[PDB]
């Protein structure tokens, strides 16, 4: 069978086994927290240029395209994450704009692979634009040729606020979600104020949010989990007693906390009927739910319906003991972070992002500056260089005489030599001079941004406010003590 | 009314006859086959690349024109692959085409073909405005009504017409014999029919036969009417047991072996010579082994004359020998094919000369502007520095020297690489070369015999490239 | 598909041209093995085409014809089939019958819509 005798290669293959199973499935990353397959989806959708501006497209074709541009990995988790980042209700924020059959929230994952027709959302335009942006190393695949980026850089801790699902690999962890607006607020307060305290930002930060809209009670678990990320908290559904025209009372729920089925709990209600461990209950009904979710339990008189609500949030799954585990990974090794340290690593990432983008733009401007330096030096002593080309013979003689007379490089000399008559009007000569000084002003501006670091902070805050303007984030949940 | 009905009769009869009856004198190439070769040249894919297996070619053909069947277009393809019927050669192909056997190759697109070697030089000079064009009914692409030629294929491949008024037999001939006939009529406008007997000893076949007559050939090349003998080859050899064995290789043309053999079996089996149960007619993939053995107490020659009376081993092959030119049919003789091909090639060469003068004098005008630019430069530079517009620069150049608009703008098309003096001498050298070639073409245009010499040049080109002998062994 | 019923709207949906035939060609012609009709050859003169349509049936006598504007005009007006079979079989078993006694067998020239016919002098002229 095995007959493998060398324990050393067993240990080495076992370390690669463990770390590769880590790297494969979902991890608390530095910059996106995502699966690498998510990164694959995003980078393929970007570099194919499939915008939401353009119309819809059959997406299983795109799935096979990305699968063929990448490794021959299995289709299952691919199509799974394809659905998951198109599910509007599960992830708090919108990524993939599907068009087909999914199942709403009640245990029917419709998997119509033929009908896989979709687009994306407009938030990847805020997520990543690294076309020219020297940011991230690449790994090569098909006989080691074609790029794949290591990480997903951004200007945005959105995926902090999204939430994570990486549990069964080694030890368990997740990321519970918040909303974005007060996140922007507390972040900018740390930006302009690098020496703030936790609880004063808890004054800025409400509870961990949920897309359905949850009733939150208690803050001791909030105190523990904003610090150390461990603990379960209690969650209740928006549930009311309503009187009829007859005086009969009605238990009316609006939503539920996270990871709840209507139908499994409904079967559990029918159990509780036939289990004969709860009384009073008459009608278990649910209709018209697509204009708005409306599930109604209706109970006879002389029953103490609020005590029955107490019995619901004691024994039924309507009560939620929602636990946290945010056990981080920063450059491979597992860690654990406070809410400050997350944003700190975000800050220094934005530092490196804007610095490297500015240096790429710097080298753009420097190269074009040397171009226009050569142009203006050609404009200096024109007829002498006319005599030069009327005299000399070769590339070597021309470059030697131009370097002796004007101290320029070879490419500069040849770009001089590539000047035609139709770029010899004094109009375009002074337009060269004008755009030359324009780029000089841009170089000086970027050097001034290199002088002081806080301009980066200010521009980040500006475009955070732009995103919060285009993406107003009202609340949906409710916190109590 | 009835005059308009007569107009419809005349015009529609012209449509049908020019459609599917005899082609022009100028090409000898039927317009179906003409468009086959034109679209296969406009495939562009060389015969050097391996020849294709597709009906996409014929789909573009049917997009070019709607017939009463593209299966007939494929029939035209296959009948131009019939080397055993139509001579050398118009198809570079691979697929099933059979022989003169009764073969049915239903695999239509599954055959391979592309351009052929003779077609390559046969249809050059499209890029020289030599031949006129007409638009299709589809109003999108054009087509030529005639073709340029490098030989009278009229004589190379014959004609087997249909009787719309009457059909037409035209026999094939030989390559180099036709070349010698061209040279003969070129050197002498005073040739005779015996001269034609010299440079053409006789019409030949891709298979071979025997033509015993002489004056039928004489009336064929003079009157255009007459019938000949087509005879099978006969070889009388000795069986080891004493039988006058008959070996046959050649045959009359358009004569399958199969039904002839069946009628021979019938004539045996109708109370006649029945002891000839010896018909060894096989192994014909090396050649033709059509061997019988005459029975004992019977001579071979009587059975030979009886099968000549069966009109299949000796056949009166007639000739109608008609043609189409200037919208009319015509009874044929030589100095008509001959002078027609001569003056057609005159048209082609002279119009090619005119087009080459067009290109050469245009480029000469360019290099005029180039050398006049390279005379004096820096003053033009400094006056350009006193300007800000290419229209102003054009007006400045018109004030400076005599140029064209194209010349002025091409002088504007000068980077700093253009500012040397060696390339001045190079442009001057090619300028004098081009002036010398223009004067050469003008002197050739003031030379009638030089055209004939160019015709001799192309004849010697195709003669060094190819030749063919008389495979059809003819005794008279 | 789409045709238009009888009121001047010839629907010509060439894309929608989806069809079958009727079961009467099984009575019309079965010449597979049947040495009946010469053939003419087309694409470089190879493939068959029959000269005529033989049958066992004068059905197309009873159908009707439309050949008018070519030279002079002619048609074939239709009958029905049953009394046609009757009068034909009477001529078969009786080769020396008269016209009007078969007009006793043959009603007027028929029409598919169902027409009111008056008069028989034109019937006398046109059957002759």
């Amino acid at each position: 069978l095995v007959n493998v005798n060398l324990t050393k290669e067993m240990k080495a293959s076992f370390i690669d086994y463990a770390m590769s199973v880590i790297v494969a499935r979902a991890l608390p990353d530095v910059r996106d927290g995502l699966k690498p397959v998510h990164r694959r989806i995003l980078y393929g959708m970007n570099e194919l240029g499939v915008t939401p501006d353009k119309p819809h497209k059959k997406s299983a074709r795109i799935t096979g395209d990305v699968m063929g541009k990448y490794h021959p990995h299995g289709d299952s988790s691919i199509y799974e994450a394809m659905v998951r980042m198109a599910q509007w209700w599960s992830y708090r924020y919108m990524l993939v704009d599907g068009h087909g059959n999914f199942g709403s929230m009640d245990g029917d994952s419709a998997a119509a692979q033929r009908y896989t027709e979709a687009r994306m959302s407009k938030i990847a335009l805020e997520m990543l634009r690294d076309i020219n942006k020297n940011t991230v190393d690449f790994v090569d695949n098909y006989d080691a040729n074609e790029r794949e980026p290591l990480v997903l850089p951004a200007r945005f801790p959105n995926l902090l606020v999204n939430g994570a699902t990486g549990i069964a690999v080694g030890m368990a962890t997740n990321i519970p979600p918040h909303n974005l607006g007060e996140t922007i607020d507390a972040v900018k307060l740390v930006m302009d104020n690098p020496e703030v305290t936790t609880k004063d930002l808890m004054e800025v930060l409400p509870g961990p949010d949920f897309p359905t809209g949850a009733l939150v009670m208690g803050k001791s678990g909030i105190h523990k989990a904003y610090e150390t990320g461990k603990g379960s908290i209690v969650l209740r559904s928006r549930t009311e007693i309503e009187t009829t025209k007859t005086g009969r009372e009605r238990i009316v729920v609006t939503e539920f906390p996270y990871m709840v089925n209507k139908t499994k709990v409904h079967e559990h209600i029918v159990r509780l009927v036939q289990e004969k461990r709860i009384e009073g209950i008459t009608a278990v009904r649910d209709e018209s739910n697509r204009e708005g979710v409306r599930f109604v339990i209706e109970v006879k008189r002389d029953a103490s319906a609020n005590v029955i609500l107490n019995n619901l949030f004691k024994m039924t799954q309507m009560q939620t003991n929602f636990g946290f585990n945010m056990l981080a990974i920063q450059n491979g090794i597992p860690k654990i972070l406070s809410l400050r340290q997350i944003l700190d690593a975000y800050i220094e990432h934005q530092k490196e992002v804007v610095v490297r983008r500015t240096r790429f733009d710097k080298e753009k401007a420097e190269a074009r500056a040397h171009i226009l330096e050569g142009l203006l030096i050609a404009l200096d002593h024109i007829d002498e260089v006319i005599r030069i080309i009327r005299a000399s013979e070769t590339d070597a003689e021309a470059q030697a005489e131009l370097m002796s007379k004007f101290k320029l490089s070879e490419r500069q000399s040849q770009a001089i030599l590539d000047m035609r008559l139709r770029r010899l009007t004094g109009l375009e000569r002074d337009k060269i001079q004008s755009e030359y000084d324009d780029l000089l002003a841009l170089i000086a501006d970027l050097a001034d941004i290199l002088a002081k670091p806080e301009r980066v902070s200010q521009i980040i805050k500006d475009e955070l406010d732009e995103v919060k303007r285009k993406f107003s984030d009202k609340r949906r949940t409710e916190l109590m003590v």
